[PDB]
């Protein structure tokens, strides 16, 4: 693997933008604006801002706008030339954001300072049926403001592992010490790797690229199974071990000569599937099966309820 | 790949243009006025600045015309000679804008300053029915003012990268240094590089007219797999590595020998797609098979929900 | 089996995350907000932060905005850059979350400070049916403080065991000695091993991760029947021994002649699922058999209603 | 039968800890309100803990909070870092916890002092039917204090017998008196068995785990009949010993020749059950039947009413 494919650089990272607005178009199925006055406030705002004064006292009964919240995402070293995409979700009443166009919809952020402005227009899909007030826009906003980084600062770069392993930060380190010269790399935690790097921004970017695409083997994880419970879903791990014991479900039989299955000691994960599987169940018996020979051992992983 | 494809000038960036008008003819199916004071009131306005003066106390109930907010793109260098497309959607109550003429819209930025003005035709589309209330009018607006740009100043322009990769613009550096000489192109991060060009703004053309259409190797970017869950679409990148796991998901059983079907390890994209594809799921189950692996590991790349 | 299977770092720990936010879009299916003011109340706090001040006597009867709360796991060693996966589930009358969106919400420790903040696309499952008002989002909160940690102090760490046991903590210990030199290890409990580390973060950590991957044989734990009740589940362990009875239970009676069977003494897992399978009973029956016969003795083994 | 298998330690006990907390998500199936106020008064309570401050005059109809009681369980010699399982059972009128997930509950002992917090997601199964009110979290509480004790300390250990009785202590004391030099144990009633052991926490734990898998042989326990006569349940030990009689009970005749059948006099278990199967009768009826012989003598145990 990859070391860009497990870790993150400390630098690097996704800053996240937020901001209101409004999608006009849509054939109908906008607002119902007597139950949401807030979207006829805020056009009345836009009308001002533009030079229209609408008077105080208006019926405001239009169908064609809607009141939409716009997520973007702030990239790491973005530039003020550069443009990102859009999420935009209904707030109010909208039944549909068909074809509609979001209007200079300032973005902000944690700091509550403009770092981008979105407009455009929505894209949504055409019995499993599209969500049709969540739409995307590609390229949907410019930004408008620079995040000051660190990065080319000091001669100490991080490099952050995803799914923290004391054995995984080590191995990245090697890696990293058996390339460069010695002293290169330093393993400060399950989860961080300091690398002594050069200073000024070009050889820190050359350091880094080339680290980045570097392979790296990658050990055992851990043996762990995951149950969703929710999407009716159960993933186990390549080093999930199972141990022999008894298992007795409701409405489940021995094919053959009644119930109390046996299952057997399987160190092998095709083993495994294959002992889980001569118990003849349904995920949904599996979930309650799992948790109930974890709860007696018999199952050499830790399951967790996700 | 050129890199005009995957990097943007510093200098070069595009502006948002946005604008109140109305729209004329319809065959009806304009707006319903009793609701959309603000359409008659500006009708009104017009007619004051052409030298008609309605009375206050009118009926004006006319479905001919529909209040509309125009959206522009104001070009990078652009020249007053210029004419710019435009969006126009409509706002109040409006059931069509089949065959409708705008009436010369000031288009305003951020800025708050007119930069063009719009008037033009709307061509608009003919169950997947088409959008009749959201419109484009090609070349409909004329550029009237023009924005002051530093380009062709300095020493230094810099790229700027489209998905940010640390591998990348070194390559672009790298690519760059071997078409000139020694010291052309710097990379600051992992998404901008500096590249010393000479002072003249003919001499800044010629050398990005150059570096634009030059071809430079893309490494493999990062193993991604995307998520949409709204349009009902699973997109895999080339990257993408799936390691050996157990599956379980609702109503799903091994073709054959029951659930818990089991996946292979596979290192290859082919092979990925077949070892989910023996997995027998409809995309809507292969959205929570993908998340709940990733939980438990077992799929070599980070997903995201787009 | 692998130590870190068995085994956790005293100073690698997890910490859980709590905060409150809302979902849009979710194509009707939100909150009756006649019944959830906080609902409005929240979104006219989110707007008068973004800079909409919406006026206080208001219907508010908006049907996309679900009020939710997210759940979120600190994961141990934690950098501000890294990106952690939360669950959402609504609160007030949400019918569903297919398609929402959430909006940066601030997620909360037990010490009442913001560690991260969440903001993503809901992902939820397409008779059992599945949970369409509990999401998650994969890499959908980015942290924003660390934790102060003490790993790398001292020279002493505590390897913690699950399911404590004086064995296993004396295997673990005597491994660990085989492999270092003497003294590296000392079992302090049933569940406690303090191992002499270097000081230092490095070698600590080169530490662990030799240690972490190290096979140890596990010897048998204990015989533990479990017994849920709740989900009709009954799983005997490897170790579970039967003595010789007599179980007479309501409509049972021998193949064949009629009620009290007899239930042979068995030494062996195997032999105990054959005795128990002679006495033909679902598992229902099963649970109040075990139990019965545990009252009486005539099961080498303790039952834990679960 | 191993020592481990009837007999505990004295410094190892088990702790209870209790909590209220509450369960979001849920697909409606939650509290209703309007006769649970402290549902709404808790989720109010948390939510002013973390920034939302709801209006005292609210209606809080929301059907996707279930208030609800967690059980917990405190491991012996439980680190701060150790997970444990929780029990979540609804308190109000909730229909159902199918897919709810725990908000930070602190865990209560008999100290009233904290001992965990308790967050995750809730686990419940798929005639007879599975008990959704009542869910178990794995793995779904972080313990936050440890409970001083006193093993490792002094020179006795005190092996406490399950089932007490003067011949398995006596048994226990001998083998570990063979097992060791002579004066290592010493029987002082029929549950408790004195064990010398030298100072330290490692001696004590390298004594405790080389003693907890010694074998030893177990005596026969005692003569003794369970009748539970509320699942119509009975059994009967391996010492049950029955004496010659006669018995009549209704509807019950001879098979051939009438009423009053015979019962031999039986030493062994299997000619007990001979004895009492010719004597054709349902579980109901043997009960009745073994009471009343057992008023009369004629059954050499005891029977105790479970």
């Amino acid at each position: 693997e990859r070391i860009r494919d497990l870790t993150s650089v400390q630098g690097v990272r996704e800053n996240s933008l937020i901001g209101y607005g409004l999608v006009v178009g849509l054939d109908g199925t906008g607002d119902q604006t007597t139950q949401t006055p807030f979207t006829t406030q805020t056009l009345n705002n836009m009308l001002s801002q533009l030079g229209i004064t609408v008077p105080t006292g208006t019926n405001m009964q239009l169908k064609n706008v809607a009141a939409v919240m716009v997520t973007a995402s702030y990239p790491p070293f973005a530039r003020q030339g550069q443009t990102i995409d859009v999420v935009v979700s209904s707030m109010g009443n909208a039944k549909s954001l068909r074809g509609g166009t979001l209007l200079m919809t300032p973005l902000k952020g944690v700091d509550s300072q403009v770092y981008a402005l979105a407009q455009g227009n929505i894209l949504v899909g055409g019995v499993q049926v599209n969500q049709l007030n969540g739409g995307r826009i590609t390229n949907g906003a410019i930004i408008e403001r620079e995040l000051p980084t660190q990065f080319g600062a000091g001669n100490t770069i991080n490099l952050q592992l995803n799914d923290e392993d004391f054995t995984m930060a080590q191995q990245i380190t090697d890696a990293i010490n058996r390339a460069r010269g010695y002293g290169s790399a330093t393993a400060l935690d399950a989860r961080t790797v300091q690398v002594r790097v050069p200073s000024g921004n070009s050889s820190q970017v050359r350091f880094l690229a080339d680290i980045q695409n570097m392979e790296v083997n990658v050990t055992p994880q851990d043996a762990k199974v995951v149950i969703n419970s929710r999407t009716g879903s159960v993933v186990m791990n390549r080093e999930v071990t199972l141990d022999s014991c008894a298992v007795a479900q409701g409405n489940l039989s021995v094919t053959v000569g009644g119930s109390l299955q046996s299952v057997r000691s399987s160190a092998n994960l095709n083993s495994v599937v294959r002992a889980l599987n001569a118990l003849g169940a349904t995920p949904m018996d599996l979930m309650s099966i799992l948790q109930s020979m974890q709860s007696a051992g018999c199952l050499r992983a830790k399951l967790e309820i996700i």
